[PDB]
């Protein structure tokens, strides 16, 4: 086969099943770029920090994870064509990405007036004029109160996409990079049944209500 991470980009484009395990040290990477070490896993491919093990070492885009509040991956930092993209696992939590804009991950419990409010201060989000339209991803656990991530008040336009259902499940968000600050967007959800394959998160039509 290819590399670990071409297979990664082929699984994502091809919608194929090849799941990933992230190692919850990269939780205490900071967003941005990281270089890790990508392994053979049953079914998938380990992301982590450890050289041996047939790893193969690469050079991401990170989002981590943080109990109670958001994390932010800044568009300046993407650049190189065909480099991977991930975050932590979705557990309940919400993925929110402006094309050309951030990708913040979002703990479940934060209130979707609360962290609306904190995104609400990056200057992308104050670049975007009410009454203005951006091509946004969003994605939310399916049957989780509306509390936690209704932004009907702040954006009009499609439904956001969803993972699970009953407030039951995880997802993987990813992307492969495109070109300066610009990613194409790749999901699958795990139930209690197993995984899903790959498939596009995809950005709409969104304006800015207030």
């Amino acid at each position: 086969p290819n590399s670990l991470e071409a297979q990664i980009r082929q699984a994502m484009k091809t919608g194929s099943t090849l799941t990933i395990e992230f190692d919850q040290a990269l939780n205490q990477k900071s967003p941005g770029t990281l270089n890790v070490f990508l392994h053979p896993a049953n079914g998938g491919v380990r992301i982590d920090l450890d050289s041996g093990n047939q790893g193969e070492p690469a050079k991401i885009l990170w989002l981590p994870w943080k109990q109670g509040e958001l994390q932010t991956l800044q568009p300046g930092s993407i650049s190189t064509v065909d480099m991977l993209f991930f975050t932590y696992y979705l557990s309940g939590c919400k993925v929110f990405a402006g094309d050309g804009g951030p990708v913040w991950h979002i703990d479940a419990p934060v209130e979707a007036n609360q962290f609306w409010r904190r995104m609400s201060s990056d200057e992308w989000m104050e670049d975007w004029e009410v009454g203005t339209d951006r091509q946004v991803a969003y994605l939310h656990r399916a049957g989780q109160s509306d509390s936690l991530w209704n932004l009907s008040a702040y954006l009009e336009g499609a439904a956001p996409s969803t993972y699970g259902r009953d407030n039951l499940g995880q997802a993987v968000v990813g992307g492969i990079v495109t070109g300066r600050q610009q990613m194409s967007l790749y999901q699958y959800a795990t139930t209690s049944s197993g995984s899903s394959a790959w498939s596009p998160l995809t950005y709409t039509l969104q304006q800015r209500k207030q």
